[PDB]
């Protein structure tokens, strides 16, 4: 098996195993509404086996960056519908990544309110993009009932994604955002049904997953994880146990895939997760053509997601097939505004 062999995820046939990783780019219109610029960008990348969209918030309290899109209202659904129609006409496939940033936010995005979280534990560091430099606030610990409200927002978010014509949704369970905050022991000190045991810590992620399953069918839902717990001040007392529990439970549900941001190293627990899950496993982080093909050949992966290389290379699959040069990425325009560093990376000549 190579990157260029087709794969099915659930009942969706992909033409290859080169996946576009989810990538926040902050190019949405005011009101967090997807636009024609975003449609153009995704269409340029439609040769990807599957596109995983930029993280998209399921409620106004789940945002923490400027100009990132939402999926909670009709205006946003309409904007996304133009994206998915254009991707589909271009012969591509796309899933919406459902987001809630939890404590990784700033009151300036939340009309002065505090970011919410499983527990009132301040994340270290500075808020990305915010100027002048600012620490994160200490978040407000959610009430038990408010967590059910969040589940309902993911449910409505998944329904809205379906109305917007996506091929499926991916739950953002990774990178220290809300669901990950609940999942891990350092950030979750709750003593209700949502903390204080592994079953309880994983509960919110599985409840959101089940809601998405009611709307889509499990074979059109994926989940994103970050098993090294290395972004946004995370940490868990037994991550081998925590992430394989999740993998096992998601596998029981027959979900379409798990995608893990976890570069290859001796301590990679990807193989334990893959085995416990039993379905298609998408690896990610610092892979290139050679190491991706090696992972497919060894059975460590069923497909491989590329992030920065897809930012810089709209026709990454053709470039990889041809062992062609790759455009150099410009991290200074990963975020920010407009078409420069967004839709102006050239295709192969
Ligand atoms: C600019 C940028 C935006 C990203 N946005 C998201 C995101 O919205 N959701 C997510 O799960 N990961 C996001 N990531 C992480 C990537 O999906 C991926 O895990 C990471 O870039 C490593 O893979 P790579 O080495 O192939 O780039 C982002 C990464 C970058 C550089
Ligand atoms: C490394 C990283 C993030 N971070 O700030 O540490 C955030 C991401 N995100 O989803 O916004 C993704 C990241 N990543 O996967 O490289």
């Amino acid at each position: 098996t190579t990157l260029f062999d087709p794969i099915k995820l659930g009942d969706l046939q992909l033409p290859n195993r080169i996946i576009m990783a989810p990538l926040t780019r902050c190019r949405a219109d005011e009101g967090r509404v997807p636009n024609a610029l975003m449609a153009e960008y995704y269409v340029q990348r439609a040769s990807a086996g599957l596109i995983l969209s930029e993280a998209t918030s399921v409620s106004p309290m789940g945002v923490g960056y400027p100009d990132t899109p939402g999926i909670w209202n009709d205006e946003q659904v309409r904007g996304w519908n133009n994206v998915t129609k254009a991707v589909h006409a271009a012969g591509g496939r796309i899933f919406l990544q459902l987001w809630h940033v939890g404590r990784i936010s700033h009151p300036s995005y939340l009309n002065g309110e505090l970011p919410v979280a499983p527990s009132a534990i301040q994340p270290k560091g500075h808020v990305s993009l915010v100027r002048p430099l600012s620490d994160y606030p200490t978040p407000r610990a959610l009430e038990t009932e408010e967590i059910n409200d969040i589940v309902e927002a993911y449910r409505s978010g998944a329904e809205n994604a379906k109305a917007a014509g996506f091929d499926g949704v991916e739950i953002h369970g990774a990178n220290g955002y809300l669901l990950d905050q609940f999942l891990q022991s350092s950030t979750n000190q709750r003593t209700d049904r949502y903390g204080g045991s592994l079953e309880n810590r994983a509960r919110l992620l599985l409840e959101v997953t089940d809601a998405a399953i009611e709307v889509w069918g499990a074979q059109r839902v994926g989940v994103h994880l970050a098993p090294r717990a290395d972004a946004h001040d995370m940490g868990d007392a037994d991550r081998a146990e925590t992430f394989t529990y999740v993998a096992r439970e998601l596998g029981k549900r027959g979900i379409a895939f798990i995608c893990s941001r976890e570069r290859e190293a001796d301590d990679s627990i990807g193989p334990l997760i893959k085995e416990a899950f039993g379905g298609p496993y998408i690896v990610n982080e610092r892979f290139d053509k050679a190491s991706a093909n090696a992972a497919l050949a060894s059975g460590k992966a069923d497909a491989v997601a590329f992030g920065v290389p897809f930012i810089a290379n709209p026709d990454l699959p053709a470039r990889l097939a041809a062992d062609a040069p790759l455009n150099e990425a410009h991290p200074e325009t990963f975020y920010g505004k407009g078409p420069v560093g967004y839709i102006d990376y050239p295709r192969l000549k």
